């Protein structure tokens, strides 16, 4: 019993923008601080305060896009407390422990994209600024002339604009900034983007802020009364296993929680189809981009820590759920131009996890960082018939995804969603000319909850993948239990 | 500069469903009376009242649905004035160059037809001037097997047991001609009037709500919204009208402009099908509600001299043209698209078939439905293509290309070269086989770009033998003629 | 009724009791309007309870409701108070209760409020108070 693939080499259907590979990282817990953001003068190694680990592992990922400062955070941000001397910022701290010392603001989240490599995506805020306020912040971040923001950024010490287009207008409305009906945010959102100008070359690619889950009507009110303003609109889904109150843990789940987790993560494609289709009633051509800026998985905290800073363990589980969600997003690529995952480092379902100076890479750092190869690649028809897996057949046993690298490589990523059991896997490839090679790589564990810890950072990492065969043009190959794997093709 | 197409033969997308192949007749000119009924004791020979040569020529074309009996006349028709004895149907006749309806078709002789034809019926039910129960009525009179008075009527009228019928319009164009309505308003009569339109015995209706005209997308979504759960379709209508309203331009004798014009707003199906189901989409995700497509075609300034009330016009290559690339624009939408009717039967509108008095000829759009017959409940296959331009900007796809699956396993691919100056060579990569293939062909082409036939001249334009092209293992190259309609048919093994 | 309210036409169940509508389903049910207006006014009567009568919306005319009060309650000269009189009941009865329409989100039209609201409107107008009776009219 077999899954069959058949892959048309030749046939291009999309090209899978790059930010579907995107991150999103909040003034929350230990995301900025001590996640990135160390000081100069820590004795952790960095560079200009950044700790030099998580930089050399986010570049090695190829980190496409970050988004900064929120989530609920940027509806709440005046972004001029994070400006001027380091040391005469805004300070705040909250007993009932945080310290928010804005000593990383708006300089060093610039930075921090320059080192990284990625495109800056700012959240400017709606639910308590003001339309000055987010004018100026553009306008401090990108003229190249003369004026009172212009002149100040030169003597915070940078003296040429910086270039952005992400620019978010106001964030999670519909809650946190502001409890906004969508129909008196889409009058803000209109009123605001009018003032946020392009300064010499720099063009701004207006985001307005989209739907929670599966708010349709959202969706519906900003498409048509907003479109013709917006480049693209949002997204934001989470994963919950159990219920609000009691979501389950990272780690020591039972195989129902396995279930369910996964078949949760895979409802996105419902919600991204639908969302999408509403989109299409109002924008035909696909001009708007849609941004599933939230997305991962949703725990309860680790055991004894605090609630409030949302530090959760990653599994084997984790990397599933991210190599199923990026292989929706891979389908939807005509309309889903960016993604970021929740969040980047101790938040959420992060790619990292640091302890003072030590760090680790999650299992879904590893997938994140397989599927690289995937990054602006053209997205090729394939056409399947797979197993069923799960209690009653609800899931897939497989989830596959196929695509052609810029020097006509080809990629193939395959999820095994069946803990129990590996999965056979028949591919057929055609329209190619020569033969082909193949090497793989593979992401697997021998629990269920395989984890990677502080003391051992590499009990769940990817291996070379050999059980596979290539006669003529087909592939055939056993994927482990519980698996991510990627093959690469050469062709010739 | 071939066009490029590969068939994957083995990869099928979806049931080309039958009724796609529709048709539509209303009382309307003599597409009812002369086209089909002539009476039983007509010199022009009949069965039981329909004349012979139309009968075996729609059944040869076979015919999957016949929509009846409008149109505008369905909101003005009251059904009962159709049955009974014929001596005291209601008559009426109009000076004002002459028309009568004497009611002699009516509900028995029209599901006699259908019967004759082996086509479903589908009846449109009069909402814009009729009753609550007069439509209740309609149905149980067709469809009960109890006793009743409607039931038993029908059984003195010479139908002991019921017919079945699916298709069931609960009012026409009611936007226009159908009661002017708001597309709320009409929503709220639908779900009123379809409440009392039962199952009886074993019949299953499949209730359709009007739809739209032709971009009015509002009125779709209205519908789907207040309506959705309480119908099976959702109707559209859209007509290819070269020329202003007023001066729509002819048939015959029409410029190289107006060729191309023609084509260009008959493809506009592609738009209007997508953005329609687009909306339909967000309220019925699952694509339970079929699209009909119930009234479609050309719509001309009728032929010199006649009465421009009987909507006769004649029908060239052009007509063949805008058939079958029309087809193919359903064929790529039959995930949604269930149903279509092309406007109308005999002798009004974009016909298959004209008539004067006992001669009939076969027109161009005849020969397009009859050839692409074997697409009928067919699978269709995944097809993608790289086609050349054509038209005055290349404005234009040179070729249209469609390939499906019949249930013996040989394939039909049917191409249409859109323009009248050159042929257009076409390669065509076959995937996804087991064995060798060979393949037969025909092709409907003319000399001149409003080629038609006539009375006198009854076959100026008809299928012939098509043998230009070369199967060379899994490549099939072919010169397709100008101006023309093709079928291939490949067997296997 | 309840649902065959929506679908019954009150004239179908008076005149000569041996010529009323017959309806028979074998899919075995059995209507054959022997009980109609006459009998069900003689069935409270008897009893001693107010009627409670529930007129046509769904399937039926503003007419045919207004009639069907004409006929049990005028008692002047006219067809339906002529007709009343020929089936056996000289005087008018008196009613209060007068439903227009039942169930009518349902099997009784599957009508949104804001439609049934405006039916009712329009057919109630033409629900007349003849001679000394009164009506108390109730929407659905
Ligand atoms: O990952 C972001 C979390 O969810 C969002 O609602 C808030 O920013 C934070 O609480
Ligand atoms: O197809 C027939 C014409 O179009 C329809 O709209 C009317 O019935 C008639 O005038
Ligand atoms: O008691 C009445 C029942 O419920 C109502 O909905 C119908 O009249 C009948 O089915």
């Amino acid at each position: 019993v077999a899954s069959r693939v058949v892959v048309n080499a030749d046939r291009v259907k999309g090209t899978i923008n790059r930010n579907i590979y995107g991150h999103f990282s909040e003034h929350l817990g230990r995301c900025i601080y001590e996640g990135l953001w160390v000081g100069e003068d820590s004795p952790i190694p960095n560079t200009n305060g950044i700790r030099n680990d998580v930089l050399e592992a986010l570049k090695q990922m190829k980190i496409p896009v970050l988004h900064w400062p929120g989530g609920c955070f940027a509806d709440e941000y005046h972004w001029k407390d994070g400006v001027g001397p380091r040391e005469k910022r805004k300070r705040m701290v909250n007993t009932h422990g945080v310290i928010e010392n804005n000593h990383f603001g708006t300089h060093e989240f610039m930075m921090l994209c320059e080192l990284l490599g990625c495109e800056p995506y700012i959240s400017g805020n709606v639910g308590s600024g003001t339309v000055q306020e987010m004018s100026e912040w553009v306008e401090y971040i990108t003229f190249d002339g003369e004026s009172p923001m212009a002149n100040w950024r030169r003597e915070n010490g940078r003296e040429k604009p910086w270039r952005i287009k992400y620019w978010g207008v106001g964030n999670e409305n519909w809650g946190c900034g502001g409890n906004m009906r969508a129909e008196y945010y889409a009058d803000l959102y209109r009123q605001f983007q009018t003032y946020l100008r392009n300064y010499g070359d720099n063009k701004l690619h207006k985001i307005a802020c989209g739907a929670w889950t599966a708010d349709y009507h959202w969706t519906e009110v900003l498409m048509k009364q907003a479109a013709p303003f917006m480049h693209g609109l949002s997204l934001h889904y989470y994963t919950v296993p159990g219920p609000w109150e009691k979501k389950g843990p990272a780690t020591g789940f039972t195989t129902d929680e396995w279930w369910v987790t996964l078949k949760k993560a895979l409802f996105m494609d419902e919600l991204v189809t639908k969302h999408s289709a509403i989109m299409d009633v109002y924008d035909p051509d696909k001009r708007i981009d849609l941004i599933v800026d939230e997305w991962g998985t949703w725990y309860d905290v680790e055991p004894g820590t605090n609630p409030g800073f949302l530090y959760q363990q990653n599994s084997i589980r984790d990397a599933l759920v991210a190599g199923a969600t990026l292989h929706i997003f891979h389908r939807h690529c005509d309309r889903v131009r960016m993604a970021n995952i929740a969040q980047l480092v101790n938040v959420m379902q992060s790619v990292i996890l640091t302890e003072g100076e030590r760090m680790l890479l999650t299992p879904t750092y590893h997938v994140f960082n397989m599927f690289k190869v995937h990054q602006d690649a053209e997205l090729l028809d394939t056409w399947e018939s797979v197993e069923r897996t799960g209690p009653e057949g609800e899931l897939p046993k497989v989830s596959v995804s196929a695509s052609r690298a810029a020097d006509g490589k080809i990629h193939i990523s395959l999820c095994n969603l069946d803990f129990e059991t590996g999965a056979s896997v028949d591919i057929e490839l055609r329209g190619l000319n020569g033969g082909v090679s193949a090497t793989g790589t593979t992401l697997t564990s021998g629990r269920i909850d395989g984890h990677n810890t502080f003391d051992e950072p590499e009990r769940v990492k990817p291996a070379p993948f050999r059980d596979f065969k290539l006669e003529g043009g087909h592939l055939n190959a056993s994927l482990p239990p519980m698996s991510v794997t990627v093959l690469e093709l050469t062709a010739g």
